[PDB]
């Protein structure tokens, strides 16, 4: 696209840069792989679990099929994978892939648009096994901090006259962000709180650890992205091109693939009456 | 773009507008800094509400975290601050903002693309007041509806020889947006006409003034975005340009900011035997 | 859009290709008319049906109004008349429509994007009939599907030097698709098997038929758009274009207008003690 002023040819958002030649080296490239790799193990680990996922009682034939919640997480590392295959395609083909093109939600050819598709699933599925409060409020939320995020990226590959617009857009995000993390972490530590006073003098003392493990982890470990973002070439720029796409997919491997492990580990050591104590933390 | 048969450029839909200066007046400037600042007080009070929302019998502690329902017209307005947000930035920035640009559903850089996302919100809202029938199948027309006025608009700014298509479009929306509207009218007055017949010879006669104000106002209130669209230039043309805004910043007040705020009011007066009512009334 | 190395100019995704003349002959505006008004005759009949709809014990007022899976199809027809309305207009405008313009889900305008909106509804509605498991699971693998599809067609309509990832993304698909297909298929026998052994020496013989010629029959009837990919110029190119789109209308029809019949024929048969059968089928 051609801005006033300039003869300055700007390819972002549009059909002439899907063509372009790619910009990333063999690194870039290598992390891919390894991301679409871990992504599809970690896909068909979990779509074996569900469908041989037998209930807390051990008794239903298809737990997951019935009851789907169980299933949410495994959707999301589907969908990653997607994110990514096309991703993998473009390093094969040899073609530009970044910021350029047509925009669909749900797919990672810009920066934030695959997150807005998985990661409300991803906070739903977090408070969710604590049976939380403010579970689709979460979410929408985060819908709203990627749909800024998006913006950002959009304002800061553009013209450079309107480069400021970007940073408005991230001060955004993060305002919204601060605001929904600290809720987040407020509502799960209640939440665990009282499951410590339900289980005293009782057993299930192994799965409580693996429990509070993956939820503080997997909760605490959503400041990389804006830290990423922060360092990455439209914030700071202390790390280039080509090393961001590496923290993005490590990120997503620890965000997505061990969150999803620690699920899967979670769910095969819970019984009865810890399934009955997690019904009745969400009756206060 | 370019067009066949003709020289001129046209800007819509593409990434080259989003560049151009901003067309618009101070006036135009002002209303939507204006609307920015009271959805975010009334976003900002709706969270304060959600958050100390004892329920119907004030026992619950976070009766709005555990049904979510309640947080429904919140989230409208929330999303609606952030479709006004872009445009502030853009104001401060001089760039075009009008139907340029990507397509994104939810951010309103498009004239009805941020309708999309919350507007099936407010009338499933409405709807579930009064427990009323046929909730998701509103929202359903009503996303359709937006949907065609979205691509009328495209037809409308593009070239002239493809004009009448937008004339099109918008018969089509206005046509089932007649049906919907009737519809949903004599829903609503056989609804209340069973809540006046359920609770004669009983209190809570103050809360049901308010409840019949706020669903009747804001039901018939709706006819005037497709006014505004029969006297904006896509219409008829007696208003000009850099006016629409002002008018559509004084519908969107109106249908959110003024709804928020009358829910809000008559969460504040009913109690336990119309909660009961209101449940009784979804049973037939 | 222009491309490294050659000055060909490709219209795919594009603004340009908006404005440009159409490329479709009589047949595929006569197929394009015929399949709207049969989607608009079965969208009013279905919208009758669903207006007097009493319940299977022939009492409930509004029963489709308060459970509204059972408006569910309704929703697809509305949908695909839309989808179908914007092409007629196109064909009346005499402007290329074929893959251009700008990216809306739901509408039409390309080749997959309007089935990314009804085809999840479509196969809850297939598997809610049984009350089978794994619903909103198979959902969102047709969901990716047609993603993928879109995607396909993307590469396949751009420069030639990446033309092999149009292949490489209906591969995954197919994948994807082969593995959700006999997932379905297996789900839908043993439900059917189980409906088979609960009214043995039981009435309501006859609806039995009806049910089960409908899930079978438009769940096999799936695999015609694979091979309508392979055999148009995507593929092998058997038939030209202009053929496609009548092979596309045809395959629009019997999934949709078909299904749509067969379920309001189906549900003008059945009675109470069927509708505690299918319950008793979601239980195990
Ligand atoms: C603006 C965007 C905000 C996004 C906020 C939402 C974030 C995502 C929320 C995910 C919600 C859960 C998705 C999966 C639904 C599964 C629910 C379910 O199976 O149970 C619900 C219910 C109860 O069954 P039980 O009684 O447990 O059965 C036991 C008897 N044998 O049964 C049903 O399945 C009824 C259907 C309810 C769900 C209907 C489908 C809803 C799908 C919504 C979209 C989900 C994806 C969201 C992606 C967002 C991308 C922007
Ligand atoms: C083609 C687009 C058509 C759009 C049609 C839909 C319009 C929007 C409809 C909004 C539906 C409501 C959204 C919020 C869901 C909250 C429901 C809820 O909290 O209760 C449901 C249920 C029952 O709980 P109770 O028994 O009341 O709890 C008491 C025990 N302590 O509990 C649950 O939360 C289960 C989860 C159900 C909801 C799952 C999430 C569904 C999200 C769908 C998308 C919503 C946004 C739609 C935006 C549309 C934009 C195009
Ligand atoms: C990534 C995309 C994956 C898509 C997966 C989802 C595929 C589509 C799933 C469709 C789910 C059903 C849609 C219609 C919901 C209607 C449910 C309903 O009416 O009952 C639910 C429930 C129970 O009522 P009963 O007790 O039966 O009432 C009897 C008392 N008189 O009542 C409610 O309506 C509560 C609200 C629940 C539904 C909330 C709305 C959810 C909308 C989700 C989006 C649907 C469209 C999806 C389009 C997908 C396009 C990508
Ligand atoms: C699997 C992916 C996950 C969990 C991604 C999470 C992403 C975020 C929490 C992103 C946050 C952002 C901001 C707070 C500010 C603006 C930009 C973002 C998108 C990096
Ligand atoms: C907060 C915003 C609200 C409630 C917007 C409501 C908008 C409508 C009811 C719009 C209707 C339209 C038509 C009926 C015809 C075609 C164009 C529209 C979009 C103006
Ligand atoms: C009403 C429309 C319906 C039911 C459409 C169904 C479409 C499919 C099952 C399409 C499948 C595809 C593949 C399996 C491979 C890639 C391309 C598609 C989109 C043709």
């Amino acid at each position: 696209a051609h801005a006033p002023g300039t003869d300055q040819m700007f390819y972002v958002g549009t059909m002439d840069g899907w063509y372009l030649d790619t910009k990333l080296n063999s690194v870039a490239i290598g992390a891919h792989w390894s991301c679409f790799i871990v992504l599809t193990i970690t896909t068909f680990y979990l779509g074996y679990e569900s469908w041989t996922s037998r209930g807390p009682s051990k008794r239903t034939s298809f737990y997951a099929g019935y009851q789907e919640e169980q299933n949410l997480a495994l959707f999301v590392n589907f969908f990653a994978m997607l994110s990514y295959f096309g991703k993998i395609v473009a390093d094969t083909l040899g073609h530009n892939f970044g910021d350029v093109g047509p925009f669909i939600i749900g797919f990672g050819n810009y920066r934030y648009a695959d997150y807005m598709l998985t990661c409300p699933m991803l906070v739903y599925d977090l408070l969710y096994q604590l049976r939380a409060p403010y579970r689709v409020s979460c979410s929408a939320i985060i819908f709203a901090i990627l749909m800024s995020g998006v913006l950002a990226e959009f304002y800061a590959e553009g013209d450079p006259r309107l480069r400021n617009g970007a940073y408005a857009w991230y001060g955004f995000g993060c305002f919204w962000f601060i605001f929904a993390y600290s809720i987040v972490m407020s509502i799960v530590a209640k939440q665990y709180s009282r499951l410590a006073q339900l289980a005293q003098d009782t057993g299930a003392e192994h799965s409580l650890h693996v429990l509070k493990f993956a939820v503080f982890t997997f909760s605490m470990l959503w400041i990389l992205f804006p830290l990423v973002w922060a360092i990455c070439p439209r914030g700071f720029g202390w790390i280039d091109d080509n090393w961001t796409e590496v923290a993005h997919c490590v990120c997503d491997i620890v965000a997505k693939s061990c969150y999803g492990f620690a699920l899967a580990r979670f769910r095969k050591t819970y019984d009865e009456e810890l399934f009955r104590l997690l019904e009745q933390l969400g009756h206060d």
